[PDB]
């Protein structure tokens, strides 16, 4: 069973992984670090110093989004772009356990958890973070849409959840 394969997944990843610039390999290389688990130590440090009471929800939301991706992934075992598709353009050699994206579902979790209570120029830039890891992630040819859609959805799921106990 391959999900990933209708119509629409495979066209939206064909607009955005050939629309392609050097500057956008540039910037879209030098930002996945800001969606990997790399900047949850710095981030939780810098929390605990000027918002500590949003340390423990991005710590359950975190735990839960983190356990929610790798059950999926390890259950659907999905192939990433690279191994279903042909002619992909490829900024990581990255090729299974494609279903759902973990950093669009961390990224998109400490959007949900850091931008509650906060003004809305902050919700904008946590938002569009979380955005560009999706996007970043189908720009570099290690995800398809229907991949970063759900784990969008699993972040901010797991955010409100653990706001809200």
């Amino acid at each position: 069973m391959v999900i990933e394969d209708f119509a629409l997944n495979l066209e939206l990843f064909r607009l955005i992984n050939n629309a392609r610039h050097p500057l956008l390999d540039v910037f879209f290389t030098h930002f996945a670090y800001l969606g990997s688990g790399y900047v949850l130590f710095p981030l939780l440090i810098f929390l605990f110093i000027f918002r500590k009471e949003k340390v423990k929800p991005l710590i359950l939301a975190i735990m839960l989004e983190t356990v929610l991706v790798i059950s999926l992934k390890t259950f659907f075992n999905q192939p990433r772009p690279a191994i279903l598709l042909e002619d992909v353009n490829l900024l990581f050699p990255l090729h299974w356990r494609s279903f759902p994206s973990g950093d669009t579902a961390m990224a998109f979790t400490i959007a949900t958890v850091l931008s509650h209570g906060e003004k809305l120029h902050i919700k904008a830039i946590l938002f569009l973070y979380a955005f560009l890891i999706g996007y970043e992630r189908i720009y570099a040819g290690v995800h398809f849409p229907l991949d970063v859609f759900v784990g969008a959805l699993i972040g901010i799921i797991c955010g409100i959840i653990s706001l809200k106990y």
